[PDB]
């Protein structure tokens, strides 16, 4: 949890349909918005963990 959220920063971290899990290239990888990579963190490492 620690580098995951670490991860986020600078890495995608986008799950892909959660099967595929997150992305691991950077944020900027596809179409993976902002959106889709606060969608991760706010899922693995808290409801409130909306790091900007
Ligand atoms: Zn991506």
């Amino acid at each position: 949890p620690e580098e995951l959220r670490s991860l986020l920063t600078t890495q995608c971290g986008v799950i892909s349909e959660h099967t595929k899990k997150m992305c691991t290239r950077s944020l900027r990888c596809p179409q993976h918005t902002d959106e889709q990579r606060r969608t991760v963190r706010v899922y693995f490492l808290g409801p409130s963990a909306v790091l900007p």
